[PDB]
Formats: structure tokens, sequence, C-alpha cells
């Protein structure tokens, strides 16, 4: 019962959090956990190995993946999963790509059997493994989600705490009424069940793939998502209001616990920073304008880089409308001024520098937080490593709320932890996300094997034809013609075909921010709120 697990340097992060991340499956916990690396363990990290339960679980040993002796110090052929991970902090992001792709081949020699799993940074080499089982690629999700990010609020909170695990056991704190609430749905998590009948699966076998996600909210409160096809096994994103159910065929759907348990311009303007262009970018740059997307609504986009855009990205964005080169990073007011960020709404900044660990992420957070100040009617995001260091964004000389956080997130670390960085302000308002938050999805995708690719279909991305876009609706006067999210529900889908998913609120202390996942369909609705909901109609 042995598990792989390969890298190049170790930190205290990427191995706690996969831990605590791996063992929180009921199901599969024995098993021993293998570690290989060429270079020492640190004086930190050996001490979490010393500590009385994860000692026997985990077998750490010195050495690589290119040479075949160590190889079979680590059992493969016996052992029942592969994993192979990159490393974030580095000098050089081109060659970390090289030191993976390679490790997979040798790997995949060693034993063309068993399920292989690995991280890649530049979209560029995503095409050198193709022939792995699972593949996470980096740069194309990042660029992606924050891009999505200018279109709807909180893209990302949402997303992460979907992919993780947890019981609701952070929702009965009652400190207070939000939060109360805002916990409870957070161990909300997607599963899969296809197969024969179920608690929810019968109820309509024959009526459309619309009228399930109804009367799913009236009995227990899930809402299923798309049907895969017995024939190709393509995965469908709400499938129109044409396509139907059958006795056997796919259900993805959410819920808290699985069934069987129970020159000046227009509009606003974009502006972006990043170290280097790449083929990163380019992606960036796809779901901001798409084909479903009108030409009222654009908005242009600026690229603020460091080093001058290199040749390749010219040939590749000149088919766009809408874009334009500026230069300088963020830190003259002057460098800033001259793009018009006054004129502007969003601001995107993804940036780095190449002793201690979570510190490297500094140079960001102040360049940022002069930001906060200069303007309090201003909305911006950002891109840390360390999941720790989320709260120590914005934050103010005197708030009771954003203060009397730290106690919470304390006494919720102590309990057991899992998510201890979900109540802090400014990530639950998505201003902040992370690189290895969704790194967990790589670990739970060795349990499902839905988790990865229902992604991308989300963001943008892979686009088989029959498939739909992630849209969001404001809420305004008339709407409140409606009383609540379920009284919303069936007034919604019974004109065009969209699927709510959560909702968005705002209190005041500018103002707060909340996001709540597959809510009972029992709860109110205020003017100024967002919802997440996919609408499809490419193709008829």
């Amino acid at each position: 019962k042995h598990v792989v697990l390969c890298v190049s340097s170790l930190k205290i992060d990427l191995l706690m959090d996969f831990l605590n991340e791996f063992y929180a499956h009921p199901r599969l916990q024995d098993y021993y956990v293998v570690i290989l690396c060429p270079t020492e363990m640190d004086i930190q990290v050996r001490r979490v190995l010393q500590i009385p339960l994860w000692s026997q679980r985990v077998i750490y040993l010195q050495g690589s993946a290119l040479k075949d002796q160590d190889l079979m110090r680590a059992k493969m052929d016996n052992g029942e999963a592969c994993f192979i991970l990159s490393s974030r902090n580095e000098v050089d992001r081109t060659a970390a790509d090289h030191q993976t792709i390679l490790r997979a081949w040798a790997v995949k020699d060693f034993a063309p059997n068993c399920p292989l799993y690995v991280q890649i940074l530049k979209p560029e080499n995503k095409f050198h493994v193709k022939f792995a089982d699972h593949v996470v690629c980096e740069e194309e999700c990042k660029y992606a989600m924050l891009a999505l990010n200018c279109v709807c609020p909180a893209t990302s909170t949402l997303i992460t705490l979907l992919v993780h695990t947890s019981r609701g056991q952070e929702g009965q704190e009652s400190p207070e009424q939000w939060q109360r609430m805002y916990g409870r749905c957070s161990g909300n998590e997607v599963y899969h069940i296809r197969m024969g009948d179920s608690k929810f699966f019968m109820e309509y076998e024959g009526k459309s793939f619309t009228y399930a996600a109804f009367h799913a909210h009236k009995k227990y409160g899930v809402c299923l998502i798309g049907i895969r096809r017995e024939e190709n096994k393509s995965i469908l994103l709400n499938p129109g209001p044409r396509h139907i159910m059958a006795a056997s065929d796919t259900c993805f759907y959410i819920n808290i616990t699985k069934e069987e348990n129970s020159y000046g311009f227009k509009n606003k303007l974009i502006i972006v920073s990043a170290e280097t262009a790449g083929n990163g970018l380019y992606n960036f740059i796809v779901p901001l304008r798409a084909y479903y997307r009108s030409r009222k609504e654009l908005n242009p986009i600026v690229l603020l880089l460091d080093n001058k855009p290199e040749h390749h990205f010219l040939e590749a964005i000149c088919c766009f409308p809408m874009v334009y080169y500026m230069e300088g990073t963020i830190d003259n007011l002057d460098s800033l001024l001259q793009c018009g960020i006054i004129y502007a709404d969003n601001l995107v900044v993804v940036d780095k520098e190449s002793e201690e660990d979570y510190m490297a992420d500094a140079k960001t957070i102040v360049n940022v937080q002069t930001m906060f100040r200069l303007f309090p009617s201003l909305s911006i995001i950002t891109e840390l490593t360390h999941p720790s260091n989320m709260r120590f964004m914005q934050f103010r000389a005197k708030d009771s709320y954003s203060l009397a956080l730290s106690k919470l997130e304390k006494k919720e670390r102590e309990n057991g932890s899992n998510l201890a960085f979900m109540f802090r302000l400014p990530f639950a308002a998505g201003r902040v996300f992370s690189i290895s938050m969704l790194d967990t999805l790589l670990y739970q995708s060795f349990v499902k094997d839905y988790m990865i690719t229902i992604t991308r279909l989300l963001l943008g991305l892979d686009t088989t034809p029959g498939s739909g876009y992630l849209c969001a609706m404001k809420i305004t006067e008339d709407d409140l013609w409606i009383r609540t999210y379920g009284r919303l529900f069936q007034k919604l889908c019974s004109s065009s075909a969209e699927i709510p998913i959560g909702i968005y609120r705002t209190e005041s202390h500018n103002t707060l921010s909340y996001v709540l996942i597959n809510p009972p369909p029992d709860t109110r609705l205020e003017l100024n709120d967002i919802v997440y909901l996919i609408r499809s109609d490419p193709l008829a």
C-alpha cells in the first residue's frame, strides 16, 4: 500500500497541506507515503516527521528520479500511486519544467502501468506530457481564474472552497450571523453519482436536464451540473434544455455531503502587471473577449510589464481588438497615471522575486498596500504563494471584525486543520488568491477523475462543442419581485437555461464581502448581491 511522491525541494508548506489533505479521506488513509528528494531534510520539516502520528505513515528516503536504483528502493511496481511535483519558488521558471517532464519519462519507463500525476509551470510545455494520466497546468489556470475575476467578483474563492473537503465543521462557532452561515457552506463540495438509482437519481428519468435541478432543491438541496453521455465520455456543463436523462447517464452535482451518506477611451479599463510575457497571457485574454461575450461591454486591457514585450507575443495578440503597451512596474505614481488607473476599474498584478520562506512574497504585498489607501473607491486583485500570509493584506489601524478574526482562525486551526484560511476578510472578498491552493486539486484528483477536467470547462480553456459559459448577474430592485433563492431558482430556469450555484453579499464597517456555495434554497436576498450561473447557447 505504498504511495509515491517526488519533489526537488521540500518545504513545510507543500508537504503539510498535502498530508493534512491526503488523510482527510476516510477511505484511503492507510498508506505508506514515500518521499524522494536529492537534498537533505531541513531542520524544520525534519521535525514534522518526528511527531507521534505521522511517524510510521510517512517514509522518507534520499535520492533522485533518474537513477533506476532509488526508484527500486521505493517499490514502484508494488506502489499504488505515483506523484511528481514541481518546486514553486525558483530562480529559473523555464528550467524547473525540464526537471519535471524528465522525471515523468523515467517513472513512466520504469513502470508503465501505475497512474501518473504531475505539475507543469509553462503552458508551452504542456504538449510534452500528454500521455500521462493527469496533469495540472499552472499558468493557464492562474491567468484564467484571475482573468474571469474581471466579469464576476471572487471567482477564485468559489472554486478553491469547492475543491476543499470539509464537514461544515467551521459553521458552528456562532460568533456572528453571516460567518455562521459563511463557514457552514464551506464544507460544500462536488460529487459523483451516475449509476443505478439513489435518493436523487430516479426522481426524473424521462424529463429534461432542467426539471431535475428544480425539485432537487425541494427535497434535498442538491443541484446537478452536467451529464457525460456513456458514448465518448465527454463532460458537459449545463446541457441545454433539449438534453434528456436516462437511468444510466452521469450526474454531477454539488452538495454538502455525498448522496450515499445522508489616446482616450470609453468603458472601464483594466490594467495588468507581470514580470515577463509568455504563452501565459495569450490565455489570460481568451475569456475576456470570447465568442459568447458581446461587443458592447468589452473591457479594453492595458499591458504593463517590466521587460519589453517579446517578439512572439506580438504575432500572438495582434488578432484581438483592444489592448496596448505601456511599460514600468507598479511603483511610480506616474507610470500608473499615464495609463489612466483613475478612468480604469479593476487592478491586476502577478509578480514575484527570485533565507526565510514566506518572506519572498513581500515585494508585492507592499507595492499593493499603498493603493488601498490611495483609492478607497478602488478594487484590486493579487497573487502570493504561501497560504498563510493571506490576511496580512488589507489591514487597518483599527477594525473590530478584521482583528477579531485572528482568534476565530486560531480556534479553527486547533480543533482540526483543513482550511484555516477561509474566514479572513480579504480572502472571502476575492481580492486575494494563491497558487498552491489549487494544488490540492491534484492530490484530491487521485480519488476523483472528474475533478480536474470539470474545472477548465468552468473557466474558459477547454471547449468540446456541447458546453457552457460561467456568467454572473447582479441583483437589483425588479429581481426583488423574488423573495428568496429557491423562489428565484424556479422562476429563473423556466425562461432561459441557467443554473445557480452560489451568491455574493455586502455589509458595512469601503465595505465587506461574502460567498455562499449552494445555499439552502430558503435564503433571502438584498439589493446589491451577485450569483454564479452557467449559460450554454453556442449550439442548437
